[PDB]
């Protein structure tokens, strides 16, 4: 590992703090601007899209990519909730209530033992099922988001190959001819301190790096940062253009 | 299928001739400028390499898509077919080379074979087994290219699902909060008439597009006019902003 306080300038430039995380998976070597919060436990929040989506696959809760989960007709806040989601869109627009749904379908028993299976951050979901990872006891730090991101990009998951392609394909985020992102936002509101995350990792033609940040979020209004600053930290690295 | 004359426009405009062909899934009604150039088969040069993939992959001539084949060490004219690829980068830098490797592996029987069992154009591979694509006597219209297109999205190709999973993946050319596109460039030289393709599908929230386009390439020059017209025809149909 190497520290570069250099990076620190991204966050304070938006009177930010927050931490990125990067690994080189060709050199095997990693780099980030606070070696301290790099290790701090946070609420995964809609992170954990990732592992819930992972576990309802191979248990058979989702059959594929394609099986539509209908709106319950209750109105919630966020427009883009109301309506019917299948795997692709239910993660794009991080959609609680599918998710919440799923949970109570995996079960207490399943979905601890899936994550002690995973290695998952602290693989604890003290708290309510359709729940715990919004307000529960469940925490994991950015260190160990690339863990578990690198061991899914590696099909070594346990878990079917199958299930681990279709998650793939649900955290395309962004694709053109220089680099592709396959990641998943979160916004942790429910229990101080207020975070956004992102994690994930950008596929170049001759490496993969994995990335996993976090940053103070007092407002909604910065949520657009946790993009913003984390490709700003690629493009000083030169890892994109 | 409903002719639209008015996409004649964007050909004119840049002094070119082609066709575009659209397919609206959920609607199942298809668009066209051409209805007859939209029937007329040519040889698919380049967008080969989808069915040639998958043939390749289902038979374990390819284990995966990390798999590395070595440069051959003959400098040819593209430099970015004088290095090792896998099979993200040979489809992404059309890699001619590489697939003919495949080809050869595959065999004349089991190609044949299996291009039967996809219903893939007229099925005639007479020719050289490495390069009937190129200047042998497989014909596949743009129609043609869409129906074949149809079946591995719902991965009803007769090959395993893991195979159609993984070409999907190497078709990825672009993506971003509005839409992701699969699809593969053609550029066929070694027979008159001398065209180029591009086909594919574009994925939406709600609904998928497949496309199937071609056009006279006299010169090397007018390739990038491939994406450009097609994306042309997708604002102006409201597809794509
Ligand atoms: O970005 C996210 O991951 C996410 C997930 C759930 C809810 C929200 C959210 C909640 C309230 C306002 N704006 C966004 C964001
Ligand atoms: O764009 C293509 O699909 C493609 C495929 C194979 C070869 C070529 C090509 C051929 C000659 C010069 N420049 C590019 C283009
Ligand atoms: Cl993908």
């Amino acid at each position: 590992w190497q520290e570069n306080k250099s990076w620190n300038a991204h966050f304070t430039e938006h009177k930010s703090q927050g931490v990125v995380v990067l690994w080189n998976e060709n050199k095997q070597q990693g780099f980030t601007n606070n070696l301290k919060r790099a290790n701090q436990a946070f609420l995964p929040a809609s992170t954990f899209k990732i592992p819930n989506s992972l576990i309802a696959l191979d248990l058979g809760v989702v059959k594929d990519e394609h099986q539509v989960f209908k709106w319950d007709g209750q109105t919630r806040d966020i427009a883009t909730w109301n309506r019917d989601h299948n795997l692709i869109t239910a993660m794009k627009y991080s959609v609680v209530p599918v998710y919440q749904e799923f949970a109570r379908q995996i079960g207490e028993a399943r979905m601890s033992k899936m994550l002690h299976a995973f290695d998952y951050g602290n693989e604890d979901i003290s708290g309510n099922v359709d729940s715990f990872w919004l307000d529960g006891g469940i925490r994991i730090s950015a260190t160990e988001q690339i863990s578990f991101l690198r061991k899914l990009y590696h099909n070594k998951l346990h878990v079917s190959e199958r299930s681990q392609r279709i998650v793939k394909q649900a955290m395309l985020t962004e694709a053109n001819g220089d680099y592709i992102i396959r990641a998943k936002t979160g916004y942790s509101t429910r229990i101080e301190p207020k975070i956004g995350w992102w994690v994930g990792w950008v596929e170049l033609d001759d490496n993969v790096w994995f990335f996993a940040m976090n940053m103070d979020m007092p407002t909604s209004d910065g949520l657009g940062l946790r993009q913003a600053i984390t490709k700003e930290v690629l493009k000083q690295e030169k890892i994109i253009p």
